[PDB]
């Protein structure tokens, strides 16, 4: 059996199992933590669970522990999914990850759309700088991934998940096409700089609230267009100078992609001069 690791072991009866929260190596759970805080021993949280899947496979069992051991090595960014903890030794494995109560980004988007709205529940407008500074979130959280030298290799606004309180947080970084650098694409070469090219494309999700990238065009013929010199548009609301941003992500040659770094830089004036108003 799998060792115990006192930093982050939590007894399994501190843990009130709640309702499915779907698949995402095994089965996310919504669950409440009694006393996650050793030094406040009689407050809930609510955590998100993952386990394994009843047919499950020792493939499963390896990846959801390399996952887990992963995350504590690369530690903790407000704008990450971070470990909280770990049930290691009265039976399943549970790792135990911060809970984001709004779901992913995509569909946090498009139900934010005016009257394609998908959703029968729609939610209120977000503002342009809301737009912006959600950018900004993500490019903080991949900054903080790429300085522990962690590539992702799957960016994009349904891997971004979202707190009660707005927060944007990074998902599944320690573990589709149409996310990907030509040279992942082409030859599985992998980079920080990719992961920028993943931004750009994750960044045109955000100003089309949630549209589907390359819309209408094959899977098999996108590389040759992109090799053409194939960009999207921009989106019918965004900025000249936020498109830009979108297409320095995208160069072909990755040398001469932005930095993550930078992209909070910019990112972080471009909120600045944006109004609440706009």
């Amino acid at each position: 059996e799998l060792p115990e690791d006192p930093r982050w072991e939590l007894p399994r009866d501190r843990l009130v199992l709640g309702k499915p929260l779907g698949e995402g190596f095994g089965q996310v759970v919504l669950a409440e933590a009694i006393g996650l805080d050793k030094d406040k021993p009689n407050r809930v949280t609510k955590v998100a669970v993952k386990m394994l899947k009843s047919d499950a496979t020792e493939k499963d069992l390896s990846d959801l522990i390399s996952e887990m051991e992963m995350m504590k090595m690369i530690g903790k960014h407000k704008n990450i999914i971070n470990l909280l903890g770990a049930c290691t030794q009265d039976g399943p494995l549970y790792v135990i990850v911060e809970y984001a109560s709004k779901g992913n980004l995509r569909e946090y988007l498009q139900a934010r759309r005016p009257p394609y709205n998908p959703s029968h529940n729609p939610e209120e407008q977000l503002s342009s700088k809301d737009l912006v500074s959600c950018a900004y979130q993500v490019a903080r959280g991949m900054e903080y991934l790429a300085s522990k030298k962690c590539i992702h290799r799957d960016l994009a606004a349904r891997n971004v998940l979202v707190t009660e309180d707005n927060v944007m947080k990074i998902a599944d970084f320690g573990l589709p096409v149409k996310w990907m650098a030509p040279e992942a694409l082409f030859d599985r070469i992998y980079t920080h700089q990719s992961d920028v090219w993943s931004f750009g494309v994750l960044l045109w999700e955000i100003f089309t609230l949630g549209g589907s990238p390359y819309p209408g065009v094959p899977v098999e013929e996108l590389f040759k267009l992109l090799k053409e010199g194939h960009r999207m548009d921009k989106p019918s609301n965004c900025t000249n100078e936020l498109y830009m941003m979108m297409r320095d992500c995208w160069h072909a040659v990755p040398s001469q992609r932005p930095t993550f770094k930078q992209l909070v830089e910019d990112l972080d004036r471009i909120v600045a001069l944006t109004s609440n108003q706009e």
